[PDB]
């Protein structure tokens, strides 16, 4: 089956933390869109917002909603102690009905952009080099060993630049799939106002794809704003949020593993929801 679904922070638009029954009503909301729908969720991070290294409350949530999950270990500031804790807890406490709903785990979100010259400067935090990266996914490996995660496949997310930088190889060579992250929205060294978007979104899938090394790319986070600053020629708008989602999003839903970015992040700027905060009233036609 193929995965359609979208990310989800584990704080809320003014950084408050989300909690189960919060969880809850996203799942629920994005389920309501489409009568194929997006049953699935991706997450960044497996640790409670709020907590040290208390599982996430979107598990149990998504045990309710029977949503999928993809699921996230932070991988950049030192903290990966605590996200393989709070994966440990996860398992002992919510046992094979959460084990049932993952279809797969991602170590590390961009850490490789991070790790790199205009990366550094996005001002992101700090990133992590290939040779920890691969200790990292070796630990999660070591980690769902024997577990009822057993079966889930190991990725990492990250930008399609980061992917081909050849220093980075070794990453691939540790990884079951390869997620892909990438916005023409902010790619402003390019043409990329809206009629370039499907190109540029294209081309940088097949780059990744050409150091993929056969194994499957999942499309992990893209998306388009509907409020926000410009980037090069890229302007936020209704009307250019609804034509990527047509022109990007449609070919890809029901074909390819795809997590859209976001459902909902009414508060911040730029906007990427495609609801409004009543999670009912879309911000364009979603259909495709
Ligand atoms: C293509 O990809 C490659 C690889 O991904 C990428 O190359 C990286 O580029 C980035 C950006 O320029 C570099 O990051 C800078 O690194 C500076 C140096 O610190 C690093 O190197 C230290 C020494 O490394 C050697 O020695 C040790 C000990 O002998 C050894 O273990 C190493 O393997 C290596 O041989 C190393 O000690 C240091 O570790 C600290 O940081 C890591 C980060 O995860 C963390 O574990 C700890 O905090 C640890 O103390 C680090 O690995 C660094 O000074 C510099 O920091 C600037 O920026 C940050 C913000 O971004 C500011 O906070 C800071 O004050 C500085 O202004 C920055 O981090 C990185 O070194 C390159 N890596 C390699 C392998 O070359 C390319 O850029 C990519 N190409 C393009 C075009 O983007």
């Amino acid at each position: 089956a193929v995965s359609k679904g979208f990310n989800y922070g584990a704080t809320k638009a003014d950084g408050s933390s989300k909690y189960q029954a919060d969880f809850k009503k996203d799942f629920a909301a994005a389920k309501a869109l489409v009568e194929s729908g997006f049953t699935s969720a991706r997450l960044y991070t497996m640790i409670q917002g709020g907590t040290t290294n208390t599982p996430i409350e979107a598990i149990p949530a998504a045990i309710e909603e029977k949503t999928e999950l993809l699921l996230g270990l932070w991988a950049s500031g030192g903290n990966m102690d605590n996200e393989i804790a709070a994966l440990k807890s996860a398992i002992s406490q919510y046992g094979d009905d959460f084990a049932n709903l993952v279809v797969g785990i991602s170590v590390g979100s961009e850490d490789m952009y991070r790790n790199s010259v205009t990366g550094s400067k996005s001002n992101a935090g700090p990133g992590v080099e290939p040779e920890e990266l691969v200790s990292y996914i070796q630990q999660v490996r070591s980690t769902i060993a024997g577990t009822g995660l057993s079966d889930a496949s190991i990725g990492h997310v990250d930008t399609w630049d980061s992917w081909t930088n050849s220093s980075n190889s070794d990453v691939v060579n540790h990884l079951d799939w390869l997620g892909f992250d990438g916005y023409p929205y902010y790619q402003l060294t390019m043409e990329n106002g809206i009629e370039n978007a499907k190109k540029l979104f294209d081309e940088s899938v097949e780059k990744t794809k050409s150091v993929a090394n056969g194994k499957e790319v999942w499309i992990t986070e893209t998306g388009w704003p509907v409020t926000g600053p410009q980037e090069g020629d890229a302007t936020a708008s209704p009307a250019n949020a609804k034509t990527y989602w047509d022109e990007v999003g449609c070919p890809l839903f029901g074909n390819t593993n795809t997590w859209w970015y976001m459902l909902e992040d009414e508060g911040a700027s730029p906007s990427f929801g495609v609801v409004k905060s009543d999670l009912k009233t879309p911000q364009f036609d979603l259909s495709c």
